[PDB]
């Protein structure tokens, strides 16, 4: 590969946005934009991250499963903790 | 499988969007009937694990968020005993 542009699997949000411009569907690129906005605005679902790499998404998403998961386990075995308490008063 | 409608219709699921999105849904008919594209460019398996740990992850985070909230419940009960 000599001197050959660097081409990277991008994020899914571009990656869509690509694919909407591709096929011209720009309709629906303007309803996604929009909507997407608002969505991050609404904080419904608001990625801090912005590193536009599919592989380090995954990484986040992975993290994500561990570090929360850890925890929100840990939320249940406190949630038995407590019946068992309530139980004793 | 890896059909590129199947996996944008799941991501608009998953996001929440897809009510707007069913603009989308007509647009992508309409100019499939018109036959723009008479197939579907294969979405990357990489993006596909992208989806499925973005469900999984929200699978996570609900299902657990859920168990906060029970414990704060719980907390109450056990307050007032």
């Amino acid at each position: 590969k000599p001197g050959q542009v660097v081409k990277k699997p991008e994020v899914i949000d571009d990656f869509l946005r690509n694919f909407f411009i591709k096929m011209g569907l720009s309709r629906t690129c303007e309803c996604f934009e929009a909507e997407w906005y608002e969505l991050k605005a609404t904080g419904r679902l608001d990625n801090s991250t912005t590193v536009p790499d599919v592989y380090l998404r995954n990484a986040e998403l992975e993290d994500d499963v561990a570090g929360l998961r850890r925890e929100l386990a840990e939320a249940k075995s406190i949630a038995g903790r407590a019946s068992a308490t309530w139980d004793k008063f």
